[PDB]
DNA sequence: TTTTTTTTTTTTTTTTT
């Protein structure tokens, strides 16, 4: 079968402290938000880190205000809202993170 | 002042012929869909559908004229979440034709 | 009563199209940048000195705004001025300019 | 190392009074020179130039014979001494790098 | 869902002890 490509790279600033989500059914995931600012037009990205090891590094060292570079893939995710309606959410699943500030 | 990066690279198959729209108060904008696939087992393919927008003058003409249903292309651009809810789109600034 | 001398002569290449700066309370002035380049062989190195040129004199100010262009080669003469301005934080800063009183077009 | 390709000119001529005794700082002899313009009662505008003498030999001549209140003629080139301050903002430290000095009188 | 932070796009090439 022919192959495809789905890769993203981002460089920006973290909006809030990361959170480590553990759902009884599923693997743990580190979640945080990343702003990429054109200069002001700000784009807010939802980052997910599933990969073991990087997930814990991200949870330990990513902080509010941190500048980071990351690489990953785009995922158009799904969730049920409070009314149990099938919703759409986009996340960047990161597989490499480089820390850029102290 | 401080610089950011927001770049996407996609390579996949176009879903339908492109169309011309007004988007974000700008027009014309050339819109089409692109599928990228991943192999999974435990074989089968997970298809990710991307909404591609071409705002750039000239390139939007190229996209409308030459991108076709079932075309294979490589493209580059930036992510815009098209919020109002989300309507995520890849705003393309580079397109390489591979096969039709 | 004793007299001084403050003269500079430059021959070089213009870096950008000139601007006619007009400020409330001030005389108009034509501004542009001039590079004086030195190329040296040991393989070939370059040293570029970038000068800020101001033209206040009427007539020459308008000739300079009309005919000085990015990339133009020119000879000029003038005097050195260590000008003062204030940044956003109200700190006194220095900006050097060559106040030109003669310009000869070479290209 | 010799000059090649398109040539430029960067030459300053000053005549004025030395402000303080020169000091030693690639050793370099440094001093200040005042050039004055008359303006209209009758007032003066003083321009203070930072003189650097890098050239061997002449740097020692300057340190030995240039004194506070000396009147001199000098020639050289402008160097803007660009650098980065604490916040990565470009600053100037303009200096006239002198290569010819003619003594006129001292106090 | 709310949220982040601040180093940045000037020159030419017919010729030189
Ligand atoms: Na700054």
């Amino acid at each position: 079968l022919e192959r495809s490509l789905n890769r993203v790279h981002l460089l920006g600033r973290v909006g809030q402290d990361p959170v480590l989500r553990q759902v009884e059914g599923k693997n743990p995931v580190t979640i945080f938000s990343l702003a990429t600012n054109e200069m002001q037009k700000t784009t807010w990205h939802r980052i997910s880190v599933f990969r073991p090891g990087l997930r814990d590094v991200a949870y330990q060292y990513v902080k509010k205000g941190s500048r980071i570079y990351l690489e990953g893939k785009i995922d158009y995710g799904e969730y049920m809202d409070k009314n149990n309606v099938r919703r759409q959410a986009t996340t960047i699943i990161a597989d490499n993170i480089i820390f850029l500030s102290d």
